[PDB]
C-alpha cells in the first residue's frame, strides 16, 4: 500500500525515508506529489523491496511530525534548521571547491564547475530565501495563508530551479561520490556537498508538502 502513498507523506511520516529516497535518487521535495508506484515505475526500481525498506523504518515513529504542527512554528524552525545553516555551509563550500579545482586541477577525476555551480546555488538561494523570509513567511503568520497562490507558486518555480542546479552538481562529482584519489579536503567537501543536499531537500519538502499547501487551505 505505500505505493499508493505520495513520496511527500512517506517522507515526512516515515523516519530516515528521506534519506532512502536519496539513495534512489527519488525527488520526494518538489515532485512530493508523484506516488511511490510512478516514481518506482520512473527509475525502473523494484517497488517491492522498497516497500519492505520502509516497513523497516516505519518500526519506529518519527521524532517530529511538522504535517500538523502550527504554520508559525514550521517557519520558524525553517529559518533556524535550514535557511541559517545554508547561508554558513555554502561560503565554506565555495571556498573547499576552489582549493580543491586548483590542488587537483590536473587529476582527472577533479569535478570542474564545481564552484561554478555553488555560487550559482548560493545566489539564487540567498535571494530565494530572503524573499520568503521577508514577504511570503510573513504573509502566512498574518493568516493571509489562503491569498498566497500567486507568491508560493513563484517560490516553487524558484525550488525547481534549485533542483536543477543540486542536479548538476551531483553529476560533476560522480553523485558527490570522491576518487580513489581524494584527499582530505576533497572528500570532506564532499561529505559538506552530500549534507547540504540532504538539508535543502528536507527544506523543499517541508515548504512544498506542508507549509505551502497548508497555508493555501487557511491553517
Ligand atoms: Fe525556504
Ligand atoms: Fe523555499
Ligand atoms: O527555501
Amino acid at each position: 500500500a505505500y505505493r499508493d502513498q505520495p513520496l511527500g507523506e512517506l517522507a515526512l511520516s516515515i523516519p530516515r525515508a528521506s534519506a532512502l529516497f536519496r539513495k534512489y535518487d527519488m525527488d520526494y521535495a518538489a515532485g512530493g506529489k508523484q506516488t511511490l508506484a510512478r516514481a518506482a515505475a520512473r527509475k525502473e526500481l523494484d517497488v517491492e523491496v522498497i516497500e519492505a525498506e520502509l516497513a523497516k523504518l516505519a518500526e519506529q515513529p518519527i521524532e517530529k511530525d511538522w504535517r500538523s504542527a502550527p504554520l508559525a512554528e514550521i517557519i520558524d524552525h525553517i529559518i533556524v534548521r535550514y535557511h541559517d545553516r545554508h547561508r554558513e555551509q555554502l561560503p565554506e563550500l565555495i571556498l573547499q571547491a576552489t582549493k580543491v579545482e586548483r590542488v587537483h586541477a590536473d587529476k582527472p577525476s577533479v569535478p570542474k564547475g564545481l564552484t561554478k555551480y555553488l555560487t550559482m546555488l548560493h545566489e539564487e538561494l540567498s535571494s530565494h530565501m530572503m524573499k520568503e523570509e521577508q514577504i511570503l513567511f510573513p504573509m502566512i503568520k498574518q493568516g493571509m495563508g489562503s491569498q498566497a497562490m500567486g507568491p508560493i507558486s513563484v517560490m516553487e518555480s524558484e525550488h525547481d530551479e534549485a533542483g536543477e542546479l543540486l542536479e548538476v552538481i551531483k553529476h560533476t562529482t560522480n553523485n558527490v561520490t570522491p576518487p580513489p584519489e581524494a584527499c582530505t579536503t576533497w572528500k570532506a567537501m564532499y561529505n559538506g556537498i552530500n549534507e547540504l543536499i540532504d538539508d535543502l531537500m528536507d527544506h523543499i519538502s517541508l515548504e512544498n508538502n506542508v507549509l505551502f499547501p497548508r497555508a493555501l487551505a487557511g491553517e
